[PDB]
């Protein structure tokens, strides 16, 4: 219904980005899958790695694309169109240009905002899923954007995403369960200690 | 037999991509295809750009595969089998860490060298195809490899690539022509100072 019923992490495959400010997403369902004792496993006929447990009560699907960030909609769309996942059900991870590191919202709806891997997905499945945005910064222009978004953080950096990401994991019960405002409240919220 | 009727650049797809140094064997191909008029055009059934043409009096095909590179073999080993060319008759130009900024060379058999786009080719058509080496040079340890790859050259060590890449380019009349040992003693004897 209004529950959440798949999260998936946006990123790059390959341990040559597995720590890029562009693989934020990984890290939250990465940690996510963890928390929980959710297994992910490789999942060939989705081109993505995959899981399934229990979160809170409720039987949830995490995904992570192994397609590379700019065709991650060749995961998403078949596994969520073959597990009858409506948007709605699902919410998205995803690094964020726009927003600081150590800020992060909860979102529903919208488009892309230039994101490569949300390009890739809007078109098939439609603007309505959720997005989970992770600030990581905006470098100060268009040309250095590429070298941030594929680089590492510096360690103060990493420190304030981290704590962001840790924060969100806190409320997932919240997003599980159907109470998708109060989430957005609690997470939107958040502030650096 | 001897000539080289196929030349592969390896990369990966993007404008993201398109100035990082692990480009480089991008930066020769395309340069090549221009040079003698060849048109790069989408090839969606080996994934990649491909083209063919009159190099010299010959008939080669160019190849840049769209796969990310350490999926190239995706690209290189369906579209070698298609057009039955064997790896006697390939070159492959690439990045290379292990030689500076303006050093370049034609090597023949070995391994990948830890290059994962030659470690997704080596498997599947043998180790005997030859090799266009564009020295990037290494920066100074393990893991700072993945951010200088996917990172652009300050313009000093693009000069210093450029020039290779031009000398190399000049050669490849003596390699389609199947004087591979020439074109090898030609290009390895390039000074950038």
């Amino acid at each position: 219904m209004s529950n959440i019923s798949l999260i998936v992490g946006l990123g790059n495959p390959g341990s040559e980005y597995a720590q890029t400010r562009h693989n934020a997403g990984f890290w939250f369902v990465e940690q996510l899958a963890d928390k929980y004792g959710i297994t992910l496993k490789n999942d060939p006929k989705f081109h993505g790695i995959s899981g399934r447990g229990n979160i809170e009560g409720h039987d949830v699907r995490l995904l992570l694309p192994m397609t590379y960030m700019n065709r991650s909609g060749q995961s998403v769309v078949p596994f969520s169109k073959f597990y009858q996942i409506a948007p709605e059900a699902i919410l998205i991870a995803h690094d964020e240009l726009d927003m600081n590191p150590g800020v992060i919202r909860l979102k529903t709806g919208g488009g892309h905002g230039g994101h490569n891997g949300l390009r890739d997905i809007v078109p098939h499945i439609g603007p309505n899923f959720h997005r989970l945005r992770i600030g990581i910064g905006h470098p100060g222009s268009k040309e250095r954007v590429s070298g941030h978004v594929l680089g590492k953080a510096p360690s103060n950096e990493q420190s304030l995403m981290d704590g962001a990401i840790d924060h969100a994991l806190s409320k997932v019960k919240l997003l599980v369960q159907g109470q998708v405002p109060q989430a957005m409240n609690q997470i939107n919220a958040y502030k650096p200690a």
